[PDB]
């Protein structure tokens, strides 16, 4: 490795990226664990009772749905964060518009449950900016099958958190993920996958420098961009079940686009 014009490069693209990130999502994985950690306080939702007093102190039908229903509502939110931080990644505007739509279409999940890590721990999950914390076990604890929505997501994120990455290191990632050339329906994968591959080299370039204490830290990361794939996938099926068997949930309409190319 050398100091180069190329590696010079790479390092004002990281640079960058983790500016545009501090700008286009309100809570890093900075401040989150920190509050994780108590070190700086959420109202924790563990039971019914609490969920109820919650839902009239922290600033946001049968209980289930109500949950759902503001999974899908930070769902949509989040779109609209993750479509603004894209913009901001060097080539992404000048690409043909619906390319771009169809790399957020197919990116916005992965990078979701990517995020969503970033704010859990092995006990629960923290809610509205912060403001609240969610049990694990509180969410298991509703009927199926809605006990069974977020345990995935758990499991996932007690496994990608391991690899303590911090926002530096998450906001190439997410790009990476985003510009990936393999998805359905583009119309010119060349120049996706050039900005990949500059993007890929970033991110190497920055695991290296950011994490001297492991060598398996890039590899152990593209195999998780996998994960998350087969975590959307599971997720679409649970929810076609979710629809033939429950009618009192109305799924969001901007959701219900993206989730009619995944089945
Ligand atoms: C558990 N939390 C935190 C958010 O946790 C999330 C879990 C899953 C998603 C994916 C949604 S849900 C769906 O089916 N399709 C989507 O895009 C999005 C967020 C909340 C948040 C608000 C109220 C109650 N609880």
């Amino acid at each position: 490795m050398q100091l180069n014009p190329e590696s010079a490069d790479l390092r004002a693209l990281a640079k960058h990226l983790y500016d545009s990130y501090i700008k286009s999502f309100p809570l890093t994985k900075a401040k989150a664990r920190a509050i994780l950690t108590g070190k700086t306080s959420p109202f924790v939702i563990y039971d019914m009772n609490s969920l109820m007093m919650g839902e009239d102190k922290i600033k946001f039908k049968e209980v289930a749905i109500r949950i759902f229903q503001g999974c899908q509502f930070r769902s949509v939110e989040a779109v609209q964060e993750i479509t603004e931080y894209a913009k901001s990644i060097p080539g992404f505007v000048n690409l043909d518009l619906n390319d771009q739509v169809t790399l957020l279409k197919y990116g916005v999940h992965e990078i979701i449950y990517t995020m969503l890590a970033s704010l859990m721990n092995k006990d629960g999950v923290l809610i509205s900016e912060g403001q609240g914390f969610m049990t694990r076990e509180f969410l298991k604890s509703l009927r199926k099958p809605f006990g069974d929505f977020m345990e995935p997501k758990f499991e996932f994120a007690v496994k990608f958190n391991a690899l303590e990455l911090d926002d530096s290191d998450l906001a190439i990632f997410i790009a990476v993920i985003i510009l990936s050339g393999d998805r359905p329906g583009l119309l010119n994968v060349k120049p996706i996958e050039d900005i990949q591959d500059n993007l890929l080299q970033a991110l190497e370039l920055q695991l290296k420098l950011n994490h001297p204490e492991s060598s398996q830290l890039f590899a152990k990361l593209l195999q998780k961009m996998t994960d998350l794939r087969q975590i959307v996938t599971e997720h679409v099926q649970l929810l076609q079940v979710i629809k033939k068997t429950e009618t009192d949930m109305s799924l969001h309409p901007l959701l219900q686009e993206i989730y009619k190319d995944l089945y």
